[PDB]
Order: C-alpha cells, then sequence, then structure tokens
C-alpha cells in the first residue's frame, strides 16, 4: 500500500519533471494528489516544514515533494505518511555544492522503496553530469538560484 | 557522438515528459533542440513525414520526437540523423491496443543505445500497467483519443 | 500474475547474468523456477533449480508448466519465444528473457522483439566497445560469415559504439 | 575518466551480482579489474567463484587503505559489502580522482531501516546510483529492506537467510 521514493540528481536533471511525471500518472487513474513545494524557492502547496502541510496530506493518496532537501522534518513526514498507506514521492538534491549530503535527505535512502539518481548535462564540458557547482563565494549551503549562480557538472568539471 | 533514444511504453505512462524532460536537459546546457510531434494528434514542430522536418533537424544538435509510433519514416530518419551526429530521442506506444507492433517503431530497437518501457497505473485495478486496451469497437489501428477512449491496463484487466 | 520481462542488449553486456540474477530473487524466496537455454549455444560461458537445453520452448513445455518463473536464456533463437512466452504468462508464470534485440547486421533477431509488446518489463543493458571503450549497444562479427547464426563469443563478436561499429 | 558508481538494495537483492555482471563488461573488453570482498563475511554464498579468481585479482580485506597498492594498479574496483569498509568513502573517491571506475555494491540500511556505515555518503559522491529489489521472504511482494530474525542488538552480524529476511515495509511492522 504505501511507499517512499526518491528521486536524487544534481541541479538541471529534471527531478521536478519526473516528480510530476509520476504524480501525474496515479492522478489520471483518480488518485487524489497533493504536491508540496518549498517555499523559499520561488524561482500545490508552498511549506517550509511539512508539518504545516501535514493535515492537508492526511486527505490524500499520493504526495509529491519537490526540493525534499530543504525541509527538516521530510524523515518523519515521509515515513509517517507511507506507513499511513501513502504513496510519498520526494524529489530532491543529493548533494551540496559541496558534494556533502543535502540536509537529512540521504536517511530517506534506508526509508525507501525506490530510489533513482538523475543525470544533467555538464554545463562546462557537454558529458554527463552528476554534481553541482556553485558559482560564486557563498559559504552558506542555502542559496537559492538557476544557472547563473550553479552548473551541472561532471567530476573533471566540478574540480577544474 | 550521435545516439538514438527510445521511451517506450503504453498510454498515460508520461512518454512524452519523460522526452521533455531529457531534452530540456540539453537545452538549458545551451545545445540547439528541435521537438517534432505527430501532427494529427491535435488533443514544437507538427509533422506527418520525418522527411518533412529534415532540413531544420540538420540545424540542430537534439531531436525529440513525440508518439514516434505514427512516423512511417521513423527508422530512416533517427539512423540518418544520430549518423550525422545528433541526438535522437523519440516517444512511443509499443504496442497498439491489439498489443501488436506499433507501425515501425519497434526497429528502432537494433538501431537504440537506449531503450526504456515506461509504466502507466491500471485504471480498472491500480497495479502497474504495460498496456492500452480500447474501451470502444473501432478495429482500425490509428484512432486519436484520450482517457475517454483508452485505458491503461495491466495483463489480466487487458483480457477482462 | 503472470508477466513477461525482457532483458536486450549487444553480446557482452551481461544480459544472462542479469537474466540469473533476477531469477535468483525468486529461487531464494522458495519460489520453483527453470532457466532454458538454446541447445546449439554451446559455448563454456553460456553453461551452466532446473536447467535445461531446448531448441524449441515446446520442447521443455512438460517442465515449464510446473514451475513459477521460468528464465530463457539467448531468446532470439527459439521459433517459438513469442508464442511460448505470452502462454506461460497468461497461465500465471514470471517469464524472464535474455535476448539479442539485434543481428550483427543491427537487424531484429528473429521474432524476438515482438516480445515488446507483450512485456511488462523492457532493458536494454549496454556493454563495454572493445574498440574504443565507450558504451556499446550493438555487436559486430569479426569474420565474413553471411548467415545470420553463427555461435561464437569475443573470438568472433566484439561490442561496439555506432562510430566503431562502421568503422 | 574515473567514476563511482553505488548499487544499493536490500539482503538477498543479488546486488553482488549485478557488481560482478559490471566488472565482467570491463575484463572481457581487456581491462584490469580488482575486485575486494569484506573479509569476515565468510559465507559460502559470499566467496568469489573460480572464474573471477582467474582472470582478476580478488581480495578479502576489511580495510580499503590496506589493498590500496593493488587497487592502484588497475582501471576498475569492485567493492562488495562496502558499509562494512569504514575508509569507504576516501578509497573511492580518491581512486575515482585518480582516473579508475569504482563500483560498490552495499546495503543502504540495516536491521533498522537506518543508514548503513558511511555508505550514503557515497551517494553525493556518485556519477551513478540504483537500489535494487528483493522479494519479500515474507508476502512474496517487492522487497526493499532488511529484517534481522532473532534478537541481537548489534549492527554488524553475519548472515544470511538463516538470520535475515527481505521484506517490505508491512512485512517489517510485523
Ligand atoms: C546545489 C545547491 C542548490 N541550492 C538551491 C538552488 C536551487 O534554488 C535549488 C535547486 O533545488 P532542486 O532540488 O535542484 O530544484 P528542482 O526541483 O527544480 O530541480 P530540477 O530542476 O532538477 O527539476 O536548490 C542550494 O541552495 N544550495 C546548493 O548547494
Ligand atoms: C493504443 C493505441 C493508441 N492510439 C492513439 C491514441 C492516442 O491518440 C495516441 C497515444 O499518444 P501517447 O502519447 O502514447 O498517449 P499519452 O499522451 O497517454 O502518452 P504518455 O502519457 O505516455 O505521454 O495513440 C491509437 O491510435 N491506436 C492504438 O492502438
Ligand atoms: C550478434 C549475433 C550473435 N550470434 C550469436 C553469438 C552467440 O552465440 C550468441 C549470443 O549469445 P549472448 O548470450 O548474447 O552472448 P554473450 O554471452 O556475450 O552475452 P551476455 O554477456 O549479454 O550474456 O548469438 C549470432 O549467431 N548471430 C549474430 O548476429
Ligand atoms: C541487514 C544487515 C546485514 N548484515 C550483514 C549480513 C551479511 O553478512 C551482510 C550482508 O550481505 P549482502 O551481500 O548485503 O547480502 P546478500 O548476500 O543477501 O546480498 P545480495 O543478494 O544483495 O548480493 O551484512 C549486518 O551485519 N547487519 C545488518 O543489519
Ligand atoms: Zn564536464
Ligand atoms: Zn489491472
Ligand atoms: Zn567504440
Ligand atoms: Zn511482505
Amino acid at each position: 500500500r504505501g511507499q517512499i521514493q526518491v528521486i536524487l540528481g544534481p541541479m538541471f536533471s529534471g527531478k521536478s519533471t519526473e516528480l510530476m511525471r509520476r504524480v501525474r500518472r496515479f492522478q489520471i487513474a483518480q488518485y487524489k494528489c497533493l504536491v508540496i513545494k518549498y517555499a523559499k524557492d520561488t524561482r500545490a502547496l508552498p511549506a517550509c516544514l511539512l508539518r504545516d502541510v501535514a493535515q492537508e496530506a492526511l486527505g490524500v493518496a499520493v504526495i509529491g515533494i519537490d526540493e525534499g532537501q530543504f525541509f527538516p522534518d521530510i524523515v518523519e513526514f515521509c515515513e509517517a505518511m507511507a506507513n499511513a498507506g501513502k504513496t510519498v514521492i520526494v524529489a530532491a538534491l543529493d548533494g551540496t555544492f559541496q558534494r556533502k549530503p543535502f540536509g537529512a535527505i540521504l536517511n530517506l535512502v534506508p526509508l525507501a522503496e525506490s530510489v533513482v539518481k538523475l543525470t544533467a548535462v555538464c554545463m562546462e564540458c557537454f558529458r554527463e553530469a552528476a554534481y553541482t557547482k556553485r558559482l560564486g563565494t557563498e559559504k552558506e549551503v542555502e542559496v537559492i538560484g538557476g544557472a547563473d549562480k550553479y552548473h551541472s557538472v561532471c567530476r573533471l568539471c566540478y574540480f577544474k
């Protein structure tokens, strides 16, 4: 009945597109669905904490979460909802700009029925990209931005 | 450099969404992209024959083809473009409503670097679905339409 | 339920290994399994639950009827691949097929691709290109034989990418 | 050039078979290969097969550093049971950054469905990550987890289907 699926990848790999592909497959079969997005990324409920939308999620069969890395309560929420019989689909970055685990996201992997890591195209050499390189000098993890602030990159380009 | 990727599956499995996900990964990395759709499905560039858009395709790096099953020249076109260095990504039904090969699309498989078959949700029992059942009694292969005319189904529901 | 899974790819892509991985997953969970291999392929690397050589899948239908999971190696060489898989899946067996999608000419190998529309699961594995070492999707024949069926391994064939193929 | 590939899954999902499928693809194309196994897992079902012994280096270890010299001499390195190597991250990154293809089979989770050792730190480092499924040994649906049958509390308890079942979420929780 209930499950957690995780869609990992670097930026620009289409994780949110894959999330919506999966959600729509259920939606066309008449399942009730909810998608949650992280509220501070303004580049289908916005939220900063998943507990903020837990009431609405009780009333659906399928929950999609975009930018899962930003929710500090990702684990508790996904596990509770999957154990209550919901299908929970999470798109998230696996790694920060430092190729370190992004928040609590990887704690989901041992809890998950399905895990995939998508690839992007390296913006610097056009081979396949598994990582995200920050272009500026900000040292904090959370810096909202797109291709003006980040490049998807392969290993060689990450370290160039 | 050139290649053919094929995205197979029944109706309602999100083939065209996956096509666009893959194409957009190249587009954001500044490749020139062209997408082609079958002109008679009205429910990028429309076409009934790929030869008609061959010129525009010569001028891009990445060509996506939606509803590839409907193009009678799909094999010749994809092979020529890939052999000219283009990445050709094709979304198509693998089977008709009779679970027979749809057009010439399966002749791409031995030519292709990548082949995947997506699944839909069975609209009748909600297990995974690999096939498309026609709801009405029309016998002709090409009948354009959505969930009002077809259901994604599993094997058991396909056979009643 | 009743399913067909198809594992495609060129030579040297580990199709037979993937087939056995999938079968063993069921076997360890106490399912009765049978693996069928093409009897004319007597290569050592393509040896060795019930495990049975056949030239026609019908020839071991009696054994196949009494199991839950049937793996078939080198699907492309069985004249009855389509009919057998479909009948077995409709009888409730899980049928897992490893096969070449393409001949040395990159044309469909027998009737194998007619399984695709009947199948719940289809993947195409990759090999390593034996000529440039990028990923390979095709098999190139090394000698001048013109007939489709020539049994052999890396002695007679290479896995290749598109550029090396035409090379 | 170099890369890390990770094959996750519960027990009985065929992770070491997938590892060997991947490594053999390179071996048959004449790459020099080494496969490393965790020395303390002495089960018959986990031992190197004879054909692999004859075509690649196959080495037991309890620390990856202990086979670093051998690993430096090859192009492709496969690691079975990567969760048990405390230096998994350092080794895999060093080797991939020196041009090697590193392929790791590992459990993602312990019997408690918590991260197994340091293994998930590879995920952000890896070019490729898959999670395989097993068959639930209790209800026969797809299984993503491993349940311990006994009452042992320690994470590391070597054993097979006699001590562990692959299970789905429902069977995991009883
Ligand atoms: C790599 C990285 C990204 N970010 C930010 C940048 C973006 O605002 C955001 C990207 O999150 P994503 O999860 O990549 O957003 P998305 O769901 O749109 O992904 P996709 O394009 O694949 O569909 O996270 C950080 O704050 N810190 C980082 O270290
Ligand atoms: C099965 C079948 C479909 N069709 C038609 C119906 C549709 O108009 C068309 C299917 O287009 P698709 O793009 O395959 O349908 P879809 O939009 O549901 O696909 P997806 O979600 O996977 O992207 O093919 C036939 O004409 N004959 C048939 O045998
Ligand atoms: C390509 C090709 C192969 N063959 C033969 C050669 C082999 O005997 C047989 C292929 O069997 P496979 O099982 O495809 O060969 P393999 O063992 O290398 O594959 P894998 O690593 O994926 O398990 O087909 C032909 O007869 N004609 C052809 O055109
Ligand atoms: C789940 C779990 C396993 N182990 C042990 C048991 C085994 O000795 C080892 C796991 O071996 P694996 O190779 O993960 O198990 P397997 O041989 O069933 O795997 P596969 O079919 O995927 O190839 O780890 C623990 O110590 N703690 C745990 O919590
Ligand atoms: Zn690069
Ligand atoms: Zn159904
Ligand atoms: Zn090549
Ligand atoms: Zn179960």
